[PDB]
């Protein structure tokens, strides 16, 4: 397949990305609590359902939640203000809550069955979200003695996600909380790393790790 691109809602961030987030890739966004990673995830789940003339891919969505942070009312607000029907948008998002890190690993395997089901329809899966990818692993494996086991399990989970992205032409989008009092970047595993932070007057600022884009959080999700 050719490489597909999903607009983020912001022309500034799209330019930084070369057009938007790519299919056949894992995109990792990281930053402090409150920086807006989950608002970017909600915006993409709506943007992907637009036609290509408007920056979408006529796609279906699959969402794995680890912290109870998905909000259908927020999805309805973004859709209504992007000219789509809110009921139709929610109908094409498949949602599951991960109980712990082992169950989170099984949910990715289960996702592959719905992906095959939709593959030859007019609304195939084009976006897979994991928010938050690291939270269960961090709280379950504490200490230096337990680090090697935590890294083993994380490495396998990332390889599972890479396989789905490439075999089925899907954009994988994952969030990771990193601050002074805890949190670790996924080293070199994702295809692309994006650093997110809050600036003066509630502007959000993004930079590619290995110029900068600037945007706001609004009724449209995010915009310049
Ligand atoms: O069977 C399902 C339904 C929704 C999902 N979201 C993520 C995995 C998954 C599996």
């Amino acid at each position: 397949a050719t490489i597909g691109r999903i607009s983020t809602g912001s022309k500034s961030l799209d330019k930084l990305l070369g057009g938007g987030i790519e299919t056949q890739a894992i995109t990792e966004v990281f930053g402090e609590f409150g920086s807006g990673k989950t608002q970017l995830a909600h915006t993409l789940a709506v943007m992907v359902q637009l036609p290509p003339e408007e920056g979408g891919l006529n796609g279906s969505v699959m969402w794995i939640d680890t912290e109870n942070t998905f909000r259908p009312e927020r999805i309805r607000e973004i859709a209504q203000n992007r000219g789509l029907d809110p009921d139709e948008v929610l109908k094409h998002i498949a949602y599951a809550r991960a109980f712990n890190s082992n169950h989170q690993m099984l949910l990715v395997q289960q996702a592959e069955d719905m992906i095959k089901e939709l593959l030859n329809t007019d609304r195939p899966v084009k976006l897979l979200i994991v928010d938050s990818l690291t939270s269960h692993f961090r709280s379950e494996y504490i200490g230096r003695g337990a680090l090697a086991e935590r890294q083993q399990k994380l490495a396998k989970h990332l390889a599972d996600l890479h396989r789905l992205a490439n075999l089925y032409d899907i954009a994988v989008f994952v969030t990771n909380q990193v601050q002074a009092n805890g949190g670790h970047i996924l080293a070199h595993s994702a295809t692309l790393r994006v650093y997110l932070r809050k600036g003066k007057g509630g502007k959000r600022i993004a930079r590619l790790i290995d110029g900068e884009a600037v945007f706001s959080i609004t009724e449209k999700g995010i915009e310049d």
